[PDB]
């Protein structure tokens, strides 16, 4: 194989515990209000300008096998918690780096570093279930823009756009944010059944306005495979003239004899009509005209196995709307009049079936057909001025956001760090089995301290100081960095996810007391 | 990874204030009359002799890894600055490294960068806010000369050439600059409806003159697709033969039948005919033929839904022009009789299809398109003796120009730098929140003296003295440098658009104080 | 003349600026004053100067004006320079 190296004992450790302390020192300083930002070179661009704990820690890769070793072993845990959580990556690696440290000094001749390895499993288990005793649900909107408001760096704007925009949609709809193009934050709530794609022909425009096609009270034929000949389009118009009313034909596509027909029906005698393709690549189109279909009450012709062809319409079988605009790159069908009672058998049909399965695009898609059905879908445009500026901002909102989503399913809990010192009393009633996970309880007792002190330090005040105020006064009271004071937290607005809290904890203590259990490094040696 | 670099703090801050300094030294040197150019070595010819702020800064880039972040982080505000104004970008980088300065130097450990840079936003804004106060419209054609002359380094040419170019197509005409081959600058007014495309065969000049075909009150043929055959020519040269008059004959391209049957009737019985091929190249023709028609008045063949095949065509289905002129190169049809109530219902048609959408070239060809169905458009040939010559004085023009029409949306405000040195009693009455924002409000308090200092410095005098002695003046009062003295400006012919003023210190502001409030720089190791 | 004409305001921009303050600001304001009016850098105000106690020997003014003037004004009629090679 390859030529390698190998340390052993307290050599490797003291490498691997430098990595640990560098890859936890750039990163530690972005940590709660008054942290600071990373400026991270970008190999081709502009370079990022970040406050998240992954970024400055997937960015960061040191020279030296042992030190890289520590580094990789903290990116596990910062990128294991941001994808259970979304956020409390700073605090999983601040975690990380304590329970390294502390794991790096007991491990004497006589020592075991696998009991200690499990007396720090029994304490983060008793410590995560008491963080599930203190939590409490969120249940008012202003708890939603409080959190909101706090994972946003104290952005109170940001708080309030993610506020407005789970009032309007759902503690549990679509938002999504994209790089705006203004100075300031827009939220735009796409309503109605809504599709990224504009009519085929640019002579349907009957506005004398924004190059539109507007429709009320239309007809909507939707069509599954392509419109190809002038016989299958003609009874659908025959009707729609007859009952002198307009008609959108939602199809996957109009061949150029039918879409020459159309055309020449609207140029002349005038006949009301406009068609658009298909949503979805293969697959999700034939769910979707489904979908669109029951929303406005019809048939999806061409069909598998249904045996609907178009030569046999009839006016019960095309879809009623109330208002349809078509513009060239988006339609949107707004008042399907579809029988509200079978959208809701609908409805109940997709959400068992995102309750089956995941696979983070299925589901992803599934989200949007029940959102798209029910109640709009949001969008975050975030402003500024450079594209380095949008993203960080655009990285605060997403945290902020998942925050948010956090908390709505798993309650919140006391922030600032009290929510980990408020649990040690927990960890006082612990009877360890022998002396190793005695050790491995006292691990944990040290290091849920971590996280007010580093907050408390970024402040620029002594840490323990604070922290020892802190457990001395009572459940409510802790310390409010950007005030600077002692105050209640419910009533001051800082909470937090117990979601993110425990992932955090949980990944943190878990990689960390396994790197703690190490004897002997294998390091391969660098060429050139 | 990448082998990586990480530096903390005051060192990271010193490299990166390093690098602005430098980025902002190079170019800082351009600002204003007085002063000077900057030669850039062009990795395969004749080097580059520029002025602005941009070449200057899009060209400099540091071996140095950190000084790099720095550089990085102006030329971002330069080319920001440069896409959304087109002029602004010397001041956007002075700015931007006064505030990155005066960044490097309040962050103690107590500091919080954050709210300093939430101060600095305020005071932009409170700022911008001011501008937008102490503005006024222009509208005098006087003033489109001043801002011309002013923003042409001042060069009167350059300003009275712009000013004629502004007065003979509207003041949102079309202008564009070309690289002329004369020793002076030269107004090309294109009236008309032109397009690069000359006549197909050779033997249609009828004129004993240069290479021309000449017709007077010709008939015009517009065909969407090609002219094959004899069978669909013959009938549009029955009817122009019977009134006895010539034609026309725009189509995508004659085809060598007909184009014999045309070569034939020329030469042998002198029949009045021409043909050129269809303008825009793909799409864009099957609106810009439908404009020639309705600005002449008749029918485009062969189109879609509107079939009007060519075997039956009649006196008035072709279009009526007063003058034709076909070069080699060339055609141009000069008096449509198009029936102009249609077409100002065209114009108003484009003008909202320009109102919808943006893409930078959509709506280029879209403006192309009112320009030439509504008033022409003007071409600006620069003079000059050398290639090095003419980029410069091409690059003065196109500024310019760009400042001329930054001018006339958004109103002009004084020069010079007292737009901003007049905005600083509006940050005397800010109240800051707590000290870091007004730290902030102080940064910018600061800052808004550097463009007037700059300048003087630039001239040969003390800034400083030359600020202080402004801002002690009257409000209209303010500084020459190069008749170096103090005049009133609106008499004597300095000021500047506002837009460009504020986008240059939001610009600045925004990227500048965004680096102040980093803590740690992560780089790429260099390896070779 | 002008060389000097410059150079004599040195000082007062020097205590200025080593005070935190725009010196060549200070020493136009001062300039502008009355003859008894000066800058107290320490305070940092204008007042006057025997009220307030600011006052030097005179001698030690023109001797350090008239040594540095006239070295600096030989330095300055240099066309040539003569060193010996560093070797080592
Ligand atoms: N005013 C505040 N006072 C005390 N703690 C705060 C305050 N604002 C935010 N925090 C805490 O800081 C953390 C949120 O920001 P941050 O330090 O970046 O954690 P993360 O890396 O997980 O996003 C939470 O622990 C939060 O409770
Ligand atoms: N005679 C002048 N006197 C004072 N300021 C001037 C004069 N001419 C131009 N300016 C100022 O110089 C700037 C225009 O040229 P420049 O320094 O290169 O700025 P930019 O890089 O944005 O083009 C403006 O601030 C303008 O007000
Ligand atoms: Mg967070
Ligand atoms: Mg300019």
């Amino acid at each position: 194989g390859s030529a390698k190296d190998v340390k052993f004992g307290a050599d490797a450790r003291a490498l691997m515990l430098q990595g640990v302390d560098l890859l936890a020192d750039a990163v530690a300083v972005t940590m709660g209000p008054k942290g600071r930002t990373v400026i991270i070179e970008q190999s081709w661009g502009s370079p990022k300008v970040t406050k998240d704990g992954v970024t400055v820690a997937k960015s960061i890769d040191l020279k030296d096998k042992y030190k890289n070793i520590g580094a990789k072993l903290v990116q596990d845990v910062a990128n294991n918690t941001n994808e259970e959580a979304g956020d409390g990556t700073t605090t999983a690696t601040v975690l990380a780096r304590s329970i390294a440290k502390e794991g790096f000094e007991k491990i004497s001749k006589g020592a075991n570093p696998v009991e200690i390895r499990r007396g720090v499993m029994l304490a983060v288990d008793a410590v995560i279930a008491e963080l599930k005793k203190q939590s409490k649900p969120v249940t008012t909107p202003e708890e939603i823009a409080q959190v909101a408001t706090i994972s946003a760096n104290g952005d109170k704007e940001i708080g309030n756009i993610i506020s407005d925009a789970m009032k309007k949609v759902g503690r549990k709809g679509v938002i999504t944010v994209k790089d705006g193009k203004t100075l300031n934050d827009e939220l735009e709530i796409i309503e109605g059944m809504k599709f990224d794609r504009g009519y085929i022909s640019p002579y349907f425009i009957n506005t004398s306005k924004g190059q539109k096609c507007e429709f009320q009270d239309a007809y909507v034929l939707l069509s599954e495979k392509k419109i190809s000949s002038i016989q299958s389009i003609v009874p659908a118009l025959e009707i729609a003239n007859a009952h002198r009313k307009p008609l959108v034909i939602i199809a996957e596509d109009v061949d150029g004899e039918a879409l020459s027909t159309l055309v020449l029906n609207r140029l002349k005698v005038g006949l009301q009509v406009v068609a658009v393709k298909a949503p979805g690549f293969g697959d999700n189109r034939k769910n979707q005209l489904k979908d669109m279909a029951i929303a406005t009450g019809g048939a999806v012709f061409g069909e598998e196995g249904l045996t609907l062809n178009l030569e046999d319409v009839q006016p019960h079988d095309l879809g009623k709307v109330g208002e349809v605009i078509v513009t060239k790159d988006d339609a949107m069908l707004l008042k399907g009049k579809g029988d509200k009672a079978q959208i809701e058998k609908r409805i109940q049909e997709i959400i068992e079936q995102l309750d089956v399965t995941t696979s983070e695009y299925e589901k992803e898609k599934l989200n949007e057909r029940l959102a798209k059905l029910s109640d709009g879908v949001a969008v975050l445009k975030v402003g500024g001025t450079s594209d380095v500026e949008v993203n960080e901002k655009k990285d605060r909102v997403t945290d902020a956001l998942n925050a948010t989503r956090a908390a709505v399913e798993e309650g919140i809990v006391l922030g600032g760090g009290c929510a980990l010192l408020r649990c040690i009393p927990a960890l006082d009633s612990l009877t360890p089995a022998n002396e190793d996970q005695k050790i491995g309880i006292e691990i944990i007792k040290r290091t849920l301290k971590i996280p007010a002190m580093t907050i408390a330090k970024n402040a620029g005040v002594e840490g323990s100081l604070i922290v020892e105020k802190i457990m001395q006064s009572s459940s409510e009271v802790g310390y409010d960095a950007m005030a600077g004071d002692f105050v209640n937290m419910v009533e001051k607005g800082i909470i937090d996810p117990t979601k993110v809290v425990r992932t955090a904890l949980l990944d943190a203590a878990g990689v960390a007391s396994l790197l703690t259990t190490a004897e002997v490094v294998v390091t391969e040696i660098p060429k050139e």
